[PDB]
């Protein structure tokens, strides 16, 4: 249905770095090398520039290497750690599809794989949370974004508590889900407690 | 003449959020829902991401809803508040076309409408300010951008004094005007007091 | 080989301003006027917006005028100062092709010209630094970006020590070089001292 199944924006700490990548090929790689082809469907982080860069970020960028392979197949998306260092994923849909806390950050060690989005499991939540409120379904908006860190992990068991603390990370928007979510939201009504224009 | 009649970039406070939208359809909507189609010509704010986000911004984003409808017709552009909360517009051309101070921020309450750019009124200023200086016509550059806030207002009568203080707002560039302005500027000469390269 | 020979992003101080321009025409101009055509292959800085802008930046933007002409021919790229004020270039490849320190910032006074990238000279470095390490060739990544300031200079002989200190400047990525560099890096191996995921 959508021209792209995902889009990916990259950051270094809390500052967006480089253009947004959009994916139509079902298999995309985000690596740390230097090819600029927006076509190909390699998202190459290595040729993103940043003068604000520091040593701990430069070092990390040199260990992304092969990076992450993100495979869209039917309704599911899996992420594979091709890099020689681990990646770390925070997916609310995956944290649900299992049984973890919504803020759970999972490790995908090198060579490993993980379903990070379940288009079915999501589809439920959608319907379950329709007759559950409006803001109920607004929050699902949070499920269609997945955050992923290269090398350095964050949260429970690390010093880094926020993804914005990690040197190299990406944000993945799943356009499939967002479109279905959109269909639902456009047929509903604003929250209760209206909103002040001054405060 | 131009491929797009406008482009719109969105911010939350003082940080740009999301990609720039470009408009070729004469009617565009900027709403708070979650459709990613760059085609359609709905600019959907709800699927823009931000970890730096805070509670007062999240709340506002949930009241944008239907948002603003921006209608380009002949030379004029009107803005219509479809949202259940008001939008606030700062248009130098509209502040002139009327008689307000250039920094005047106008409210468009829900259901209301307002001509925010007058392609004629602008056209005058252009000619009047040609034989009025160069920096005279450089400043017109400021007229081709319009800033607009959702829900929270800013300036006179609010605590918020700068648009950068508002949680959710957009910046609209009118490519029609800019092109005509460009035609004029390329035939002129730099300002008087030349410029130091050290200070 | 690449769809674009360069891309250029603009900044004001340390904040990215406006969209990235991509160049396929061998001759591009970056000026300070107001045409939005992404086609043309004029990159027009004057119609980039910024509320965070200050007086010293506004003044500079008004002296860019004709700006810089960047000519890609065969393997070489030359930069010509069309502006009435000088531009300042930091090109690691040019600093090498000559004999300067890598951080050397060169002035191109109005009317002047300068080869800022030598596709041959680069080609050497590439091969020389293959059997010289991996991180050896990773650093070449730094050579394919060129930073350029309008009017105000930076570094040795000025108060401004960092390009991020200059009010108006651009970052140019040479996609030719990056692609060849990419070919090389994808056939190699990560650095020695592996990397901690916690620190």
């Amino acid at each position: 249905e959508p021209a792209f199944w995902a889009s990916i924006a990259y950051y270094e700490l809390n500052c967006r770095v480089g253009e947004v990548f959009h994916c139509n090929n079902n298999s995309v790689i985000v690596d740390g090398f230097t090819n600029p082809s927006n076509n190909s469907d390699r998202c190459c982080l290595g040729q993103l520039s940043n003068v604000n860069r520091n040593s701990t970020i430069e070092n990390t960028r040199r260990h992304i290497g092969k990076g992450v392979h993100l495979y869209y197949v039917t309704g599911e998306v899996y992420a594979e750690c091709l890099s020689d260092s681990a990646i770390f994923v925070q997916s609310r849909n995956c944290n649900y599809q299992h049984g973890f806390h919504p803020s759970t950050v999972c490790k995908i060690p090198p060579g490993c794989s993980l379903k990070i989005f379940n288009n079915q499991e999501f589809a439920q939540l959608l319907s379950q949370s329709v007759n559950n409120g409006f803001e109920a379904v607004y929050e699902l908006t949070k499920m269609c974004t997945i955050r992923m860190s290269f090398v350095k992990g964050w949260g429970a068991e690390y010093h880094r508590q926020d993804v914005t603390s990690t040197p190299c990370w990406i944000e993945i928007h799943l356009h499939g889900p967002l479109q279905w979510l959109d269909k639902v939201l456009t047929q509903m009504g604003s929250p209760h407690n209206a909103i002040s224009s001054v405060s």
